[PDB]
């Protein structure tokens, strides 16, 4: 859908990147969309995949592995920004404190 694409693409991942713990990696086919024929404002995420009684055609272990890798590199770049601020603050404090 038009709004569902910008919801899932941009409105979703930053909250996951902030690190507040989601339950979104837990369940598949839990009927939160209930399917691709929704066209409903509550029924947003549009039934990720169809298979024999389970949602994923390829399972959630890749989805949590890629999630952990994503969190790892995001914290890498965040600590890079931390050292980027620390270098200027220390170059300020490397001058004579008296």
């Amino acid at each position: 859908r038009l709004n569902w694409i910008i919801r899932g693409a941009v409105y979703e991942p930053y909250i996951t990147i902030f690190g507040n713990f989601p339950t979104n990696i837990d369940n598949t086919l839990f009927d939160i969309s209930s399917c691709s024929v929704n066209a409903s404002d509550p029924l947003k995420p549009k039934c990720p995949m169809l298979n024999a009684d389970n949602t994923p055609v390829f399972p959630e272990w890749l989805t949590i592995m890629m999630l952990c890798v994503y969190l790892l590199f995001a914290n890498i770049l965040l600590l890079n920004l931390l050292i980027a601020i620390f270098n200027y603050t220390f170059q300020e404090v490397q001058d004579n404190t008296d």
